């Protein structure tokens, strides 16, 4: 879970991290930087590359459930539950074998993309807090990835 601190602070930076385009852009730079770095991830995902025009679209429907995810981090079951059923469908998404291993990565280009965004916002408490809120909602996808 998430202490109510950490729930404020990622609340807050939230509003930040979604601009005007409701966090497309960073959604776009997570998985085109991820993608780039670890190439043999295009193929996990349907995509010819980073540049593959996907990736722009699925980085907009991803930050859009966190968004999502985020307006319901006050009520934790609510949160799990729906996370785990965009987990079910993972089941047959891209090559079909998403691996709970592949969501680590995601994660530390998805801190660097919203850092990239807001910059000095994204301080010290507010990583600590949003790998925590990353783990969560990442963790309640996998169990219903692997339910
Ligand atoms: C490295 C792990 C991941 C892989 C390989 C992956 C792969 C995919 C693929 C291939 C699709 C597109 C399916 C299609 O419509 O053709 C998809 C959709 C989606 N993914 Fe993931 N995804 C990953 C992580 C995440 C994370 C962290 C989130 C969390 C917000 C997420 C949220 C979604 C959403 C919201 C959709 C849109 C369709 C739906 O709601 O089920 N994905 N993903």
């Amino acid at each position: 879970g998430l202490s109510a601190a950490q729930r404020q602070v990622v609340a807050s930076t939230w509003k930040d991290i979604a601009g005007a385009d409701n966090g497309a852009g960073v959604g776009k730079e997570c998985l085109s930087k991820f993608i780039s770095a670890h190439p043999e991830m295009a193929a996990v995902f349907g995509f010819s590359g980073a540049s593959d025009p996907g990736v722009a679209e699925l980085g907009a429907k991803v930050l859009a459930q966190i968004g999502v995810a985020v307006s319901h981090l006050g009520d934790e079951g609510k949160m799990v539950a729906e996370m785990k059923a965009v987990g079910v469908r993972h089941k047959g998404y891209g090559n079909k074998h998403i691996k709970a291993e592949y969501f680590e990565p995601l994660g530390a280009s998805l801190l660097s993309a919203m850092e990239h965004r807001i910059g000095g916002k994204m301080n010290a408490a507010a990583k600590d807090a949003w790998a925590a809120a990353y783990g969560d909602i990442s963790g309640a996808l996998i169990s219903g990835l692997q339910s």
